[PDB]
């Protein structure tokens, strides 16, 4: 997350690390949201390479033992049927991972809350992006879960010539845009948390930044808008 602040051990407890095995060891690739005791929403894009993956729930500091981590292997990766790998801009950038075990719920390991279907955030909705991704353009991944305040820019503004143009769809949330904060590489798959009737609901799954850099003026961070995809989620969990 560029322009972030270390989050607390328990501010965002649906946040998981997707890790892939790296010869001898595991490595952070992407984030995700634990949506059932054994199901993690992430990006289709994260799980695009043929690599062995584990999920880590209870993670705050990657590099150090927190006393709270549960490591569980990914059993099944269900990508959106319509996702084309060579076109993020078509949308559909979402995958559900069934975990080999169901994980223990406790203060560090909770279910993320999903929006209702159809739900569109209003231009300016208070939202937080959370992740271990790069803290600079061409920089380095964070040791400790970070957050940045990332307020929504709606379809109309986001699809003008000045901001994104046709690259962004209404299947999509663009939060941010201010030159200072946004997502960046390694936050992908992660949750956008936005405040709705006293709850933090997950409204986006982190998709893309400009080819040019993470924190770029008039290029918000783009997230798969979860409320579009609710029935697909429910169906994949119901039949699998
Ligand atoms: C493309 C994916 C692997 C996503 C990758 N996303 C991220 O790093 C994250 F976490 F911010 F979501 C990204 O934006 N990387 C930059 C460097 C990129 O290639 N951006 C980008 C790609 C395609 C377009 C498009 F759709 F217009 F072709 C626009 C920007
Ligand atoms: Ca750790």
């Amino acid at each position: 997350v560029v322009g972030g602040t270390e989050a607390q051990r328990n501010s965002w407890p649906s946040q998981i690390s997707l890790q892939y095995r790296s010869g001898s060891s595991w490595a952070h690739t992407c984030g995700g949201t634990l949506i059932r005791q054994n199901w993690v929403m992430t990006a289709a894009h994260c799980v695009d390479r043929e690599l062995t993956f584990r999920v880590v729930v209870g993670e705050h500091n990657l590099n150090q033992n927190n006393g709270t981590e549960q490591y569980v292997g990914v059993q099944k990766i269900v990508v959106h049927p319509y996702w084309n790998t060579d076109d993020v801009a078509a949308g559909y950038d979402i995958a559900l991972l069934r975990l080999a075990q169901s994980v223990t719920l406790n203060s560090y390991v909770q279910l993320g809350v999903l929006p209702r279907a159809g739900t569109i955030l209003a231009n300016n909705s208070p939202c937080y992006i959370t992740g271990w991704g790069l803290t600079r353009t061409n920089g380095q991944l964070a040791q400790t879960l970070q957050q940045a305040y990332l307020p929504t820019v709606d379809y109309a503004i986001c699809s003008s010539s000045s901001y994104w143009g046709s690259t962004v769809k209404n299947s999509m949330v663009c939060a941010g845009g201010d030159g200072v904060r946004s997502g960046c590489q390694g936050d992908s798959g992660g949750p956008l948390h936005c405040l709705v009737n006293g709850q933090y609901a997950v409204h986006g799954v982190t998709s893309f930044v400009s080819r040019l850099g993470c924190n770029v003026t008039r290029k918000p961070t783009v997230f798969t808008r979860v409320s579009a995809y609710i029935s697909w989620i429910n169906n994949v969990i119901a039949s699998n």
